[PDB]
């Protein structure tokens, strides 16, 4: 009911509506940032190539069941940074 779950396969919760929060700045969207997730296996090792969030890393995040690329986890390059880590989702990717 906050639940969202993996659109391909509908067996695994990936986060809830309560993990939600926002990189994006307010003053002078298609990808979903939350602070936690579940169900997904990530892929390979984490780059910084092209990353949409300058100053993280990015790992192939797909859903453990189905292999459904989901999005991505990102990782902070420097300490100083918060958070360390989160998860980008792609929205259509996910039900509701
Ligand atoms: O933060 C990111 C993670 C995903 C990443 N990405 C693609 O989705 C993608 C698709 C095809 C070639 C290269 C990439 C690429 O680096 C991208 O461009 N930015
Ligand atoms: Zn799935």
């Amino acid at each position: 009911p906050t639940s969202l779950c993996c659109k391909q396969c509908q067996e695994t919760e990936i986060t809830t509506k309560n993990e939600i929060f926002s990189l994006s700045l307010c003053g002078p969207h298609e990808t979903l940032t939350v602070y936690k997730a579940s169900n997904l296996n990530l892929i390979g090792r984490p780059s910084t190539v092209h990353s949409w969030f300058p100053g993280y890393a990015w790992t192939i995040a797909q859903c453990k069941i189905c292999a459904s690329h989901i999005g991505w986890k990102f990782t902070a390059t420097k300490k100083d940074m918060s958070p360390q880590k989160f998860w980008g989702l792609t929205r259509s990717a996910l039900l509701p």
